[PDB]
């Protein structure tokens, strides 16, 4: 393929200890004579699937575990198979974070959680609540200081506040259909954030570099950040502490907890070299120390070394916050969830959208895959078998139910009129089984200006193909067909779909 044999290319994010990781690479190189190269590309979490989708990219990819389910779903990750003895060296719950559809898809490295980081010289007793921060900022401003600065350009940092009074991503009691991005709890949290901005206690333009600089220069009493940030604070000589996030409406802030993880490119011809590196060089006391001494990892997955790091009050703080939060899902639409909420926070903070409308859009964006799949899967199946699914629609049931009713009505005419066209198209494609389904969805996408009619024709071809698959005793292929059409639709037409308020707009358009 495109990835070079006999060497290792490793990608890790720019806020992590990539110089320390390179030291581990240098030791691997010394032992074996095999080159290891560490890179930290911009927009890593977007660059990796771009290049890997064509069989290119790094042998080894590092990111929090939340992104890896999507990567695995898209066929970009190799299944990893550590022996029992190696598995038992790491905490079982860290392997859980990197299991997808029953398979391990990455090596867990470390548990990351956000904490409140405060300047002990300015603020010897950090606030226990978010609510007292406006008053604290007024006191500090009289001294030429501010109370709090953190990255507002990434939803990770604001999420703890959103989740505090009841906001959630996908319900965990998982029911993926149940999404809590625009409930009252999420709205209260984001509204508090926006009020801080409108009362000049924070600035909507604040990003990672700006907040880090302000804290490390001693201009702001507090920031919110993970363990990787501590190294630069050490260098700056600020007298800092790491503690529990403030409560909001008497409830703990609930950070989304990430497990830094290393995956192996499905297209790498160096999977055994990667395995050797990750298991016998990185995931050891010495390997993890080399990275940790560069930028702190947090609470590492390796039991032996975590027993040492656990005595650190900053790690104790980290795990305190982690226990109040929640391990991230790794479902394939986590990416779409984060994009949706990123846009909602930035738009609300800038005043481009009200909090209510911003979160409504993030709700629709986060629900889009599962809602679309429910409708499309049911349509394809009932079209293939001739009989409807009588199972309850579930959450947002009126929308799914009314969209399916609309799709049946409009779809009947589209299929009748396009029958000749569809027959010709199918014949040219030679679709025999599930391996043909992947390529099919892509071609279906292309075959300009977005409108619902074009989307009905797309789905109707899907139904036509579903009937064919049923007829040739490949009824098992219908659900991956449905999943593939859905993925194509919601990814390529995301912004338009959200602008229509999703399937509610479809129902309204054809009323
Ligand atoms: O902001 C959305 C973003 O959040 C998380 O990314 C974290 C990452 O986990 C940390 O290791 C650190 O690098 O900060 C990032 C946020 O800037 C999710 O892991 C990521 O997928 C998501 O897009
Ligand atoms: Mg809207």
């Amino acid at each position: 393929g495109k990835i070079e044999e006999g060497k290792l290319v490793i990608w890790i994010n720019g806020d992590k200890g990539y110089n320390g990781l390179a030291e581990v690479g240098k030791k691997f190189e010394k032992d074996t004579g095999i080159k290891v190269t560490v890179e930290h590309p911009d927009k890593l979490e977007e660059k990796f699937p771009q290049v890997a989708a064509t069989g290119d990219g790094p042998d080894i990819i590092f990111w929090a575990h939340d992104r890896f389910g999507g990567y695995a779903q898209s066929g970009l990750l190799a299944e990893i198979t550590p022996d029992k003895a190696f598995q038992d060296k790491l905490y079982p719950f860290t392997w859980d974070a990197v299991r997808y559809n029953g398979k391990l898809i990455a090596y867990p490295i470390a548990v990351e959680a956000l904490s409140l980081i405060y300047n002990k010289d300015l603020l010897p007793n950090p606030p226990k609540t978010w609510e007292e921060i406006p008053a604290l900022d007024k006191e500090l401003k009289a001294k030429g200081k501010s109370a709090l600065m953190f990255n507002l350009q990434e939803p990770y940092f604001t999420w703890p506040l959103i989740a505090a009074d009841g906001g959630y991503a996908f319900k965990y009691e998982y029911d993926i259909k149940d999404v809590g991005v625009d409930n009252a709890g999420a709205k209260a949290g984001l509204t508090f954030l926006v009020d801080l901005i409108k009362n000049k206690h924070m600035n909507a333009d604040t990003d990672y570099s700006i907040a880090e600089a302000a804290f490390n220069k001693g201009e702001t009493a507090m920031t919110i950040n993970g363990p990787w940030a501590w190294s630069n604070i050490d260098t700056s000589k600020v007298n800092y502490g790491v503690t529990v996030l403030p409560t909001f409406k008497g409830q703990p802030s609930k950070p989304f907890v990430g497990v830094l993880s290393a995956g192996i490119n499905a297209a790498s011809p160096n999977k055994e070299l990667a395995k050797e590196f990750l298991e016998n060089y990185l995931l050891t006391d010495e390997g993890l120390e080399a990275v940790n001494k560069d930028k702190p990892l947090g609470a590492v997955a390796l039991k032996s070394y975590e027993e040492e790091l656990a005595k650190d009050p900053r790690i104790a703080a980290t795990m305190e916050n982690a226990q109040k939060g929640e391990i991230m899902p790794n479902i394939p639409q986590m990416s779409a969830f984060w994009y949706a909420v990123r846009t909602a926070v930035i738009n609300a903070a800038s005043g481009r959208q009200t909090v209510d409308e911003a979160l409504k859009d993030a709700q629709t964006g986060s629900e889009l895959y599962r809602q679309s799949l429910e409708i499309i899967s049911r349509y394809l199946r009932e079209q293939a078998t001739g009989a409807a699914d009588t199972a309850p629609m579930g959450a947002s049931g009126a929308t799914s139910r009314k969209a399916l009713e609309t799709l049946r009505r409009v779809g009947d005419g589209v299929q009748r009129n396009h029958e000749t066209a569809f027959q010709g198209m199918l014949r040219k494609l030679d679709i025999k089984n599930e391996d043909d389904v992947k390529s099919l969805s892509r071609v279906m996408i292309h075959v300009g200006v977005t409108n619902w009619g074009r989307i009905v024709t797309l789905i109707s071809f899907g139904a036509f193909v579903a009937k064919h698959l049923k007829t040739i005793n490949q009824e098992s292929c219908i659900e991956p067909l449905a999943e593939s059409i859905t993925d194509v639709l919601v990814r390529t037409k995301r912004d338009w779909l959200v602008k229509q308020r999703g399937w509610d707009g479809f129902v309204e358009f054809f009323h």
